[PDB]
């Protein structure tokens, strides 16, 4: 349904999330996550890693593509991922004021998310004639394009 301590949540693994960017290691990140305990907002980290991500550096994204690899299956689970994504799709308006091409970067994160098998490959479809954004719209047509060319 809804998640809780959203506004703390984004305070609390904002900071874990940057010193990843600079670490690299994925097991500090989850050590942080098994710490927490969290419940529903164990979809919200994907979502918060890749918004950071997408106003850093090109190799935050992929450090971040690595991460939620790394994570799913050890303190996530692929239910948790899809719905990173469902949430990733509805912040793509507010996300591409800061980053103008958000949604093509987040297209990578989604063909990046099927290749590694942590998302779905009918995720896409779902969404073929479901979704009214032009943004989360572009988004997925790009990941559809990225995962043709595998
Ligand atoms: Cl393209
Ligand atoms: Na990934």
């Amino acid at each position: 349904g809804l998640p809780l301590d959203e506004r703390a949540f984004e305070k609390t693994l904002t900071p874990i999330i940057q010193e990843y960017f600079e670490h690299g290691d994925t097991n500090e990140v989850a050590e942080m996550l098994r710490d927490l305990n969290l419940g529903e907002m164990k979809s919200g980290v994907p979502v918060l890693a890749v918004s950071l991500a997408l106003e850093g550096k090109a190799s935050h994204r992929e450090m971040t593509s690595k991460l939620l690899s790394d994570l799913c299956g050890t303190v996530m689970s692929t239910t948790d991922v899809e719905k990173s994504f469902d949430k990733l799709l509805k912040d793509l308006p507010e996300l591409a004021l800061d980053t103008p091409r958000a949604p093509q970067l987040v297209g990578q994160f989604i063909a990046r998310a099927v290749g590694d098998g942590i998302l779905c490959n009918t995720y896409i479809d779902s969404y073929k004639g479901t979704v009214d954004c032009v943004q989360a719209r572009a988004a997925l047509d790009k990941a559809t394009v990225l995962l043709s060319m595998s």
